[PDB]
């Protein structure tokens, strides 16, 4: 037969494989109109019908992210200096840092940074109106692809931390409880268990106060996060999670107790010995209108304070003891108002069975208070909008509402608003929900706050800097003060008050506090993990250090790196005066190793830099100064001489005398098998011998990867007396040419260049091979790793490969010295998680991937699965039909009485130290002959995760075994039995873990070419 | 002094540098509220107040892209199989292919693909309602980051092509015009010079028809693209560009005669000897309403058909000889309707000076059918929206409209719309514009179409597949047929018609046409460029070939690659029967070299694959069949033996006898400072080449490994042994990474074992490029076949410039499919063609010089706007808007300047370089470090108008450089100071291409010695 020709059944497999076209394509406009419907993904502008949402409380947030989407967006963030997003965040979250942590896969460190400044970090990630806050200042708004999804990233990192089930711990910088001064036992009262008081109590507990009580009127906690924000924006289990974190700090909550004249008052708190009080009761009553006087819910009238708590109580499992039904909202619903509550009333009314929802407001579209995020949810769910209408009267017939009369409004010459009595609208309605806002009106509650001063907005008056009322022991914040318009601002109000409550209480006990307010961070048991390591008789407080490179150009830079937390640092390589050099410019350029992607996260750099231009006297004086000031931080002096015994001996002794803990020998010098000393084992052995005879401190040989066998050079260094090797220096390369042939870097008028050194993540596979091969050949010989280390996650790969410490250059060039805090918290988390048996199915900090579309979990419904319903076109309609019917079956098949007491996971094995993980990977490395060819695998695709791109199919067709069927109608792939398990399809799929490799169960025959 | 500390002025420079935080930050809610306005980038929700737009016709499209943004978005596209976006494009554009070309920087190839199926490809890129077309089907809608900006990408590639100023050429597949059959001289008439006729005439001219005339009623051409679509969405020079492309094919346009009685009729056309006619006159008249009878423009009334051409004539330079005054539209403007025209009237009215615009429509918001893109523009410019109002009276006093009276509208149960006479609105207004649609209604125009059949909507009937009317020689398309609602569907109507006009005319002359419609592609002189090359006596039709790898697993795949256009291919390496191998699985994994980015454009792969599992008998028979079927495509047999003379001679003779054009010796076989493999030892390579040279007479090439100290010594030994060239290079040995539990990937068997693998792809391109350059400089003229990260025409040309003659590809096909060859070939043709064009020297290949821009739109060149430290946020942005608006007004009150350049194509001034002409031309720039000038230093300089204020340059200079950048605390604008050393890190990390540039240093230079 013709061996080079596909047989008919493979030709059939290949039907949808791309082919080069020779002509333009003929398709009529009518046929194109009909075919469009089959592939449609987004909403249809001609669709006017609301799709059925009765009893559907699934997440509708557009900002929710899964891990795949979160990694992409975190990598996109510029991680800006003095970032304007943080300036625009009311709690001043270090967004730069927590997004950096997410991009490095350090979800713990991200969450810790979030909760350090915002104890309701998950709630806020979900509900913050970011377009009017952090995102509104994001620099990437100045790009076509637009601003960063900061809230979704905050939500993702916080959701992972939640799933870790790690508790908050008492501030570890505090003295033991025993030894705390008496002032910290002062009895503190907080009124209302909403965002403001939860924040305030949390920060007070961080400061060490041990007697903190929140008194809550209702039987549920969380405030408006619980009672009014819909479950389809903020799941109730988020609120519970954040309350439990605060309770870890000892805060007490007592429900069923009210600030009111016949219960708790300021006077009764004083009588009972309370020393300070925080008022955080919000705005508990609806703003009402005479037009609705006497109307009952049974007639069809609600305020938002009546309606939204009913929906919350029904839809939020564990909010109440009583299971309760969803309000029977049938027919046409009129929502009055255009604030943000109005849009939650409209979307919630659809969940209660509304046939039609009209949002009617008394000003125009350009006057809507609502953030666009909030408006869009109502728009996409087909609520109707009626502007310029002021309500005049509700029509009641047969005991129920049947219509609302309105008068038109308009804006005149001044700008101020008139009503037009002659221009009426009679709007039919079965239900009316007023969303006019909220107030504090209850005279009993107001009198319980005697004698604090109220302002003309009729709210407690506070100093906006201290949150103190006119009574010095009473503070207030959140909605009740009338500035905060958001959860995060109410959180910040409690945070602000906490410092000044602390100051007031301390002064009452005769103690002063710092002139600069200084609140503690958020802490968990992860932060107590020991990440120190000893290597070559040297103690490293953590394994991360600055490589000898541009980040160590000046010793003042090393000083700042030590102040940031870096465990050790190399000097830039320096030499004797005779060997003075002069750099050229340009000399450091970005890598082209991952295409025309600019900005953060360059996959490599190339440099034609020389050794340090600063003198040996500068570096030796600097080493003395750094070791004087930072005795616990390791300083390694990097030195270079030509192939001359007397020179190496003189320079090494000079660096030793300066106080260096160790030396690093840079073997890049040309000599008299490559042109460099480091490429010849005999020269390396001699250089190490000369230094070993000259000094008594340890020294390490820095190996080049540009050699046939780096184990040869490493053994030469050991034979010469080196105490270890640094693996590796940069890979020799040329990073590319402009289209006119000239290079980059191009030096001088001649536009000349020379071969440079490639650094960064593009050389990590080369460095990782070098470290592992040296570690297997020379067991126990200390290795300092360098080559693309840019995270705790990747640092741990080099530790597992045999290195003891981790040098970094390019990751700092891509960012700044503060990445050390990400690396340290990330490594602590990785080691801590190894002790948690309940998380053993995770890959480091990553939860096992389950079925999702757009990071939202696929509903596991019998009638959604197995049956070839992709997420587009008519298949998507059928999917939505199936989900809707199952929500209705869910409305009766009704349960909410098996929640889950949230108890943290406890380590059930010792937490490994660094020395316990070094080299653990080497057991899996060997020769090719040690790999099983009997245990073969095949690919299997999770159809529910697939996004129908066909990349697996095209890679198997033109780089594989033509083993994947690609359906022409559903665009769903299926791996057939001809799969060889090569794993290319998995490697190109855009969805993490959509494709998995599983043990082959059918007989396996290698394809030998037989007909 | 303390050398390791920053002096005072450096400490202040470092003021905004990121530092690690040990405490939570205290910032009051009130202070946060006041600071938020300073940084604000996006629209303020509280802004009731549209900024001023009078006489401002600058681009407002949200989809416009510059090069930086286009490359990012094109790399994001999954480049899907059987792509649904193409299914959803009415002209069936190969979106996958043209976006692939953009990602590979081949803007010519992308434009050629666009214009092959859409002769108005630039217009459609700007105006297509993609959310209802191609983008509505995009698979990436199923990700959080969302669908691809297809239209903006189409616009960008077409804009670059426009700037190339290259003409369209006659279809080069046609015989010369002297020897075309008589039928192609048939006189063809088209009526109306809009998108439908322009498309129809273009495709007819592509087919070879030489007598094609478009008869246009007006003095201007382009149809609605000219007369009504606003300049701030579609610049007139786009329309002119596409018209001139069509005139390149010989289509004639005659303005001033109409299809109408007493003018042109179907009867006059027939009598004058026209053989076919296409009706593309659109809907030339406004849909009227009796309530507007007698109202005049002087009173303030317009239909859309009166208003929008008035604005076009004034704002589009080159439409008229008349410098037209913009309609003075002061006061309140009421636009009636909510179709897409209504929104263009609203935005255009602002440009005329309207103070407020109301969009008033008779149904609800759910019932608006305008695409969301178009609604968003009116919404963001603060137009008001009034639903459920039907106009009843226009009130005129003092000779001017002063108000419009409406009645409320309402739906029933039946869904039947009613008007409530008792519910009235009296809206004050100075101008009324009706946007009720367009119609064909002039009795003499319809009478000129006698006797074709019209339908119940008074439109000509066509067969929807052929576009033929009831008269066989008359065809129709576009708006006039009533099916197209878009420019692209109108283009498609003309495209569809062109084939059946062709079929009809050919039949009239007694000739048949193929049953499969075959419209020709779009061609330019670039497509005639020769990209063949000769090497080692072998003739390659193009320099691109498949490497010996997974894309050549089977000879059936090589066959399909040749059919796609690949110039050559390697077999997978094969061996004698006794050397049979068995692969393990998994064995090919994605690279980790550019972080957790999944899907397209993987920056590397790692493989632990062996040689072919298929027999030498399979491969030799396959080579015979491939060479019999594709004699002009080069087939190179890759072979491997152990270090054995008899084996190498036997296998190489077997492959030679099969008809292989050449052999490639895989030097990966183990044997025994010269490692394990034969390719790492020059003595072994020399002997192997000696053996093969004795055995065969065809050329052979030694495939070098990069895993060697000195690859030149290996290449020299191969040449001494008799090889005719070398292939540089094989994969780089590496370990791609470990999971957090220490297990490797790939992991084989239950033991999860691995071995060192080979790294391929763009991550190893700097290594391969250094290898090719160093061999080319040491062994000038010795043929080099390059392999290692070649993924585009421009990377291919880097390797040619470096001394290679042909270009092997693997990973780029694994990342995609075989059809990338068409991108590579057109891209290489374009790169060589542009080298002959003097007017484009300043480009870098296909990339224009970057002008100052924000979000890809050029910054206004205004004096008071330059150098005034006004970044694009907060109060500075408001000042920029004032300055821009002010001299839009000064450009108004002086109404001169109507000189739109007449478009002439650039002409090559020297011959087009052939492949052999460019080989090695980069080597002149390579040298030793000592040959680099250290006198000619550079410094960095920042273009503040392109800056997006991220501080990355600042952060990198601070912690990886010389603390030489000032970063302003209020404007977040950086300035390079005189302590710059030209190191070039800041440029290397800046997210904006060419925002930072290196320039010659003009101030005295001293190296920093620290001392
Ligand atoms: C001195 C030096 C400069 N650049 C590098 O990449 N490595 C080195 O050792
Ligand atoms: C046989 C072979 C497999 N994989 C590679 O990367 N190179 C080779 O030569
Ligand atoms: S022509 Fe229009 S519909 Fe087709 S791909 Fe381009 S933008 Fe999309």
């Amino acid at each position: 037969p013709v061996l080079s020709k596909d047989v008919a059944d493979i030709e059939s497999i290949l039907a949808l494989n791309p082919r080069t076209q020779s002509h333009a394509a003929l398709h009529s406009t009518l046929a194109k109109k009909l075919d469009k419907k089959h592939w449609k993904r987004n909403p249809d502008k001609n669709c006017f019908h609301c799709e059925k949402l009765e009893n559907n409380f699934d997440d509708i947030k557009h900002t929710t992210l899964g891990e795949r989407g979160a990694l992409r967006e975190a990598m996109r963030c510029l991680k800006c200096a003095d970032a304007p997003c943080q300036k625009s965040c009311p709690t001043h979250l270090d967004i730069k840092s927590f997004i950096t942590s997410i991009s490095n896969k350090n979800y713990y460190g991200a969450a810790k940074m979030i909760f350090s400044d915002n104890p309701l970090g998950l709630t806020c990630g979900m509900v913050c109106p970011t377009s009017d806050l952090c995102v509104g200042g994001c620099n990437l708004y100045a790009t076509e692809e637009g601003s960063i999804n900061i809230g979704g990233l905050q939500q993702f990192a916080s959701e992972v931390f939640k799933a870790m089930n790690i508790p908050q711990i008492r501030n570890p910088c505090l003295p033991s409880q025993e030894k705390m001064p008496e002032a910290y036992s002062a009895k503190i009262a907080l009124l209302g268990a909403g965002p403001a008081s939860i924040s305030c109590a949390s920060f007070l507990a961080r400061l060490g106060y041990s007697d903190i009580t929140i008194f809550e009127k209702q039987e549920y906690v969380g405030g408006l996060s619980t009672s009014e924000i819909p479950q389809f924006r903020l799941p109730y289990d988020v609120v519970n999670f954040e309350i439990e974190l605060m309770k870890d700090l000892g805060v007490k909550i007592i429900c069923g107790k009210s600030l009111s004249e016949n219960e708790i008052t300021l006077n009764t708190l004083k009588e009972e010995g309370y020393k300070a009080a925080f008022i955080g009761i919000g705005l508990p009553e609806p703003k009402t209108d005479d037009i609705f006087q006497g109307l009952t819910q049974d007639q069809g009238f609600y305020t938002s304070k009546d309606f939204l708590p009913l929906v919350a109580k029904s839809s939020k499992a564990g909010m109440c003891a009583c299971h309760s039904p969803l309000p029977s909202i049938r027919g046409a619903v009129i929502v009055l108002g255009a604030g943000d509550t109005a849009f939650d009333c409209a979307t919630s009314a659809l969940r209660c069975g509304a046939r039609r929802v009209f949002l009617v407001f008394r000003k125009g579209f350009v006057n809507i208070r609502a953030v666009p995020e909030e408006v869009e949810l109502a728009k996409e769910e087909k609520c109707e909008f009626l502007p310029f209408l002021s309500p005049r009267k509700v029509i009641v017939k047969g005991g129920r509402i049947v219509a609302v009369q309105f008068v038109r409004t308009e804006q005149d010459e001044t700008g101020k608003w008139n009503e037009d009595e002659d221009q009426i609208v009679h709007l039919k309605a079965d239900v009316v929900i007023s969303a006019f806002g909220s107030v504090l009106r209850d005279p009993k509650v107001k009198e319980a706050l005697s004698p604090i001063k109220f302002n003309r907005w009729d709210l407690p008056e506070v100093d906006p800097e201290t949150m103190q009322t006119s009574e010095p022991w009473v503070f207030a914040g959140g909605d009740i003060v009338g500035m905060a318009n958001t959860t995060v601002e109410s959180v910040n109000d409690g945070k602000q008050a906490s410092w000044y409550i602390h100051k007031y209480i301390q002064a009452q006990y005769g103690a002063s506090v710092s002139a600069k307010p200084e609140l503690p961070l958020f802490y968990t048991p992860v932060d107590l993990v020991d990440i120190s390591v000893e290597m070559a008789g040297l103690k490293f407080i953590n394994p991360f250090g600055l490589a000898s490179a541009a980040p160590t150009t000046s010793s003042s830079m090393i000083r700042r790196a030590f102040e940031a937390g870096w465990g050790f640092a190399l000097t830039k390589t320096f030499s004797l005066d005779k060997d003075i050099v002069t750099n050229v410019s340009p000399r450091i350029v970005r890598g082209t190793t991952s295409g025309p992607m600019y900005g953060p996260g360059q996959s490599s750099f190339l440099n034609i830099e020389l050794i340090s231009e600063k003198t040996a006297a500068y570096w030796c004086q600097s080493v003395t100064e750094l070791k004087a000031d930072f005795p616990d931080n390791i300083v390694i002096a990097s030195i270079m001489c030509s192939y001359n015994k007397n020179d190496w001996m003189e320079l090494s002794r000079k660096a030793e005398a300066s106080g260096a803990d160790a030396l690093e020998l840079n073997l890049s010098s040309p000599h008299g098998m490559g042109l460099a000393c480091g490429q010849d084992p005999e020269l390396v052995r001699n250089i190490c011998r000369w230094v070993r005879q000259a000094v008594q401190i340890p020294f390490f040989a820095k190996l080049t990867p540009n050699v046939t066998d780096i184990v040869s050079i490493a053994r030469a260094a050991k034979e010469g007396g080196a105490d270890g090797v640094t693996a590796t220096n940069t890979v020799s390369g040329l990073m590319g040419l402009k289209a006119d042939g000239t290079p980059w870097p191009a030096v001088g008028a001649g536009k000349r260049t020379t071969y440079g050194g490639v650094s960064g993540t593009a050389i990590r596979p080369i460095a990782l091979r070098a470290v592992t091969t040296i570690a297997r050949a020379l067991p126990g010989f200390p290795i300092l790793a360098t080559g693309g280390i840019d995270s705790a996650e990747s640092g741990l790969q080099f530790l597992h490969s045999g290195a003891s410490v981790l040098q970094v250059c390019s990751a700092v060039q891509n960012q700044d010295f503060t990445v050390i805090q990400d690396y340290c918290t990330g490594l602590k988390a990785l080691l801590y998680l190894k002790s948690i048996e309940e998380l053993q199915g995770w890959d480091g900090q990553s939860p096992g991937t389950e079925s999702h579309q757009k990071g939202k979990p696929v509903p596991r419904i019998a009638e959604l699965m197995g049956k070839k319903l992709p997420n587009f076109g008519p298949y998507l309609e059928q999917r939505k039909k199936i989900i809707a019917e199952e929500k209705m079956r869910l409305k009766e098949q009704n349960a909410a009485f098996p929640p889950l007491e949230r108890k943290p996971f406890i380590p059930k094995k010792p937490i490994p130290a660094i020395k316990d993980v070094i080299g653990k990977a080497l057991q899996y490395l060997g020769t090719f002959g040690e790999l099983s060819n009997i245990e073969q695998v095949v690919a299997v695709i999770d159809e529910e995760m697939c996004i129908n791109c066909g990349k697996c199919y095209m890679t198997c067709n033109d780089s594989g075994y033509q083993a994947i069927q690609f359906d022409p109608e559903t665009h769903l792939p299926t791996v057939t039995d001809t799969c060889t398990g090569c794993t290319l399809c998995l490697s190109v799929c855009p969805i993490i873990d959509c494709i998995r490799m599983v043990s082959r169960t059918t007989p396996y025959e290698p394809k030998r070419g037989l007909p």
